[PDB]
């Protein structure tokens, strides 16, 4: 059932492909190369999410075992993925013996811990026992690389698993997990794109009561956004507050935690998808397992309109591994051509490809001038096209004084393409989505506005009507220290001050309720250090004040801008060097740090500087201070949460 061992040789698979994924990045390799391995070896694959087995059973395993893992907090392996990294953190001498595996980790170099999850898991493994194969692989993000880093350790496995198990080759060939049967009755027992398969007409009244049930990524709330509001002063740049409603269900967040907000991409994108291949958005289809280890993507059946809209992400860079999957469907001999070369060519494909942003349809387009591929299957597509990921937000509201509903502020993406000048801008999904309604909610004449894309606002059945959206919320541990006393240092650049705007609005709500009667007993001291490029991009520039007053001399906002006239740049680790003897003394105290934000570099960059303003501090080495930083970063004094 849930037993690895079990379900492997029930299912006579010859090769277990196991993945602990959080967005979807590693699950989505894990797949390219199962895919891969049955397209040249046609092994029995099973690709396996490392959280819906149990691996008690793991070294009775028969066969050698991928494992595609990715990195997170400080070496953590990705949530509900903790059973698998309890128990290989734990088995102890020789407990694995039999395991004969090779491994990838994603990660980013720019955190510290570079690729810690698999760098742990690997160390554990070879403790237990167990015999790693090939070289393990590491995957940075960080300088961008990831899809490029794994064909590189790819093509070196491939060669040796062929030795390990003396597999002959064959030529690449797509082979279907499922049975892709076209229908025609469009029933009510199937999905038009209904986030989860609950959330289906044959499955709660409508106008019901307070929806329970535990949400999440596999069964969101359809929230409803109540308020929405701009808030840059800026032309080109904009930014999204966004207020849901979660009391028509049993939701209770905390101040500190994340919000995550399932999409559906633009119209003018899903379009482009839709025409390059040819295909009928109206054509239902259907999808049966080919065996209990293949699972079935999303809600079926349904239509291809609604899995290009609401299940596949078709936007997002393209994988060079989608180019060398491709041939098999080129258009015509010329195309079949170029599509090898270009699959086999690092830098060509960056050059032809990459390095203009296009998406799996703008590549395709430009490879055929125009030149349909009526050739791909759909379910080709269903499984060498990823998953659509819910984006997560860090939750700008309090839950103290905003129990119900949750505040979401997200800078949109949204850049002028840098090769193409006369291309479409690179857009992000959700961020633009998220605007299209807040411009809407307000009653904003869009077609004035700048607006990049437009959205099917109405949803699966007007599922997502009165401005709503597929929401859930996961639990960080982003906290505010329990003794109120407790000092507070806060470092969030741009968007990463949204924990903060919680923080204090926490902060305030409770020194209402203490002044309320029960006898305020003091509030330690909050500092917070924000900084954006100028006043026109100053979140929440006029609440601050506000807070600032109901706070007394308790807190206390250092800003710093970058891009402001005549003016060196000046970021939030600046002023912090700047502060340092208050910090230094904060610190000493037993303030918290609190890092939040896009740490591109902005993560090493804080914790550079409060080893910096440590070491000046206590008048100690630089490796000695950073060893302090690291210690309070185990102890939860220095906590971050970076993307
Ligand atoms: C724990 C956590 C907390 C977060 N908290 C916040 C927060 O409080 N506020 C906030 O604003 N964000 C936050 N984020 C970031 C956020 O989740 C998203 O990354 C952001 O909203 C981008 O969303 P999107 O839907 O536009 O992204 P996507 O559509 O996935 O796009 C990502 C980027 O890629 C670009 N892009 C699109 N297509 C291509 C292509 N073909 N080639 C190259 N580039 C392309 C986009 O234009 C965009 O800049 C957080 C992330 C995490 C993991
Ligand atoms: N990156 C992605 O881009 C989007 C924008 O996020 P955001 O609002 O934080 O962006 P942002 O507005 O560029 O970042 C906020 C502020 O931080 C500055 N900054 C850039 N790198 C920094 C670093 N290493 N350390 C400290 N400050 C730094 C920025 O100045 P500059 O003007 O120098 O960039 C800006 O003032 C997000 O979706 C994110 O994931
Ligand atoms: C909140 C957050 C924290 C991260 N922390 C680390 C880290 O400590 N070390 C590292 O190498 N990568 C870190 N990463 C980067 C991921 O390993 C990398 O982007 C990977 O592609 C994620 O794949 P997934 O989406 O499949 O989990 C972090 C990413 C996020 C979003």
């Amino acid at each position: 059932n849930r037993d690895i061992a079990q379900v492997v040789t029930e299912n006579n698979k010859n090769y277990l492909v196991l993945y602990a994924s959080q967005t979807g990045t590693a699950e989505d390799y894990a797949k390219k190369f199962s895919k891969e391995l049955v397209a040249k070896f046609n092994l029995n694959v099973m690709c396996a999410d490392v959280e819906n087995y149990d691996f008690e059973s793991l070294n009775d395993v028969p066969v050698i075992v991928s494992i595609f893992i990715s990195t997170y907090g400080e070496g953590d392996f990705p949530d509900g993925a903790v059973n698998f990294e309890d128990f290989i953190c734990n088995a102890e001498a020789g407990a694995l013996s039999n395991l004969r595996y090779n491994m990838f980790g994603l990660g980013n170099s720019t955190y510290e811990f570079f690729n810690g999850a698999a760098k742990k898991a690997e160390k554990h493994l070879s403790a237990a026992g167990a015999i790693r194969l090939g070289k393990l692989g590491e995957a940075d993000d960080g300088a961008g690389t990831t899809d490029e880093d794994y064909m590189a350790w790819k093509d070196s496995i491939l060669e040796v698993l062929k030795d390990e198990l003396h597999l002959d080759e064959q030529e690449a060939k797509f082979t279907s997990q499922f049975q892709y049967t076209v229908l025609n009755e469009i029933t009510d027992s199937m999905s038009l794109g209904e986030p989860s398969a609950h959330y289906l007409p044959s499955h709660n009244r409508n106008a019901d009561g307070i929806q329970l049930g535990p949400f999440d990524l596999s069964q969101p709330y359809i929230a409803p956004i109540v308020k929405s509001r701009e808030l840059f002063s800026s032309n080109d740049r904009n930014c999204i507050h966004s207020e849901f409603d979660l009391s028509g269900s049993n939701i209770k967040y905390s101040t500190g935690d994340h919000l995550a907000v399932w999409p559906s991409n633009p119209l003018e994108k899903v379009e482009q998808f839709l025409s390059i291949f040819n295909l009928d958005p109206e054509t239902i289809f259907d999808l049966k397992p080919l065996d209990p280890t293949v699972k079935v993507p999303f809600p079926t059946p349904t239509t291809i309109g609604a899995a290009i809209k609401h299940y596949l992400e078709i936007t997002g860079p393209v994988s060079r591994q989608l180019f060398s999957s491709l041939i098999q469907f080129a258009p015509n001999a010329d195309v079949k051509e170029k599509l090898t070369l270009l699959s086999k060519d690092k830098d060509q494909f960056a050059v032809e490809i990459t390095s203009k942003y296009f998406n799996i349809a703008d590549a395709l387009k430009y490879l055929s001038d125009g030149a349909k591929w009526d050739t791909v299957p759909m379910q080709f597509l269903v499984e060498s096209v990823p998953q659509m990921t819910p984006r997560y937000y860090s939750i700008s509201s309090s839950s103290l004084s905003e129990k119900q509903t949750v505040h979401v502020t997200s800078i949109v993406e949204n850049f002028p393409n840098p090769e193409l000048p006369d291309a479409p801008p690179v857009v992000g999904v959700t961020t633009n989505l998220l605007r299209n309604i807040q411009l809407a909610q307000n009653n904003v004449n869009i077609a004035e506005t700048n607006l990049p894309v437009h959205y099917d606002l109405n949803g699966p059945r007007k599922l997502f009507a009165n401005y709503k959206l597929p929401v859930h919320v996961r639990r960080s541990n982003f906290r505010l220290p329990s003794n109120p006393s407790t000092p507070v240092i806060m470092i969030g650049p741009g968007t990463g001050v949204a924990p903060f705007r919680g923080f204090i609005r926490e902060r305030v709500a409770f020194l209402e309720s203490q002044k309320k009667g029960g006898n305020n007993v003091s509030l330690g001291k909050h500092i917070l250090f924000y900084g954006s490029r100028n006043t026109d991009d100053f979140l929440y520039q006029d609440e601050w004040p506000e807070y600032a007053k109901k706070l007394d001399g308790s807190f206390e906002m250092v800003v710093a801008h970058s891009r402001l006239p005549n003016t060196k740049k000046v970021y939030v680790q600046d002023k912090l060097k700047d502060y340092e003897d208050q910090v230094f003394e904060m610190i000493n105290n037993g303030a918290f740090i609190y890092v939040c934000g896009d740490a591109k570099g902005m993560a090493k960059g804080v914790s550079t500087a409060l080893v910096g303003i440590l070491s000046r501090g206590k008048s100690i080495t630089t490796d000695e201070a950073t060893e302090l930083i690291k210690m309070l970063k185990t102890s939860g004094r220095y906590q971050e949460d970076v993307w």
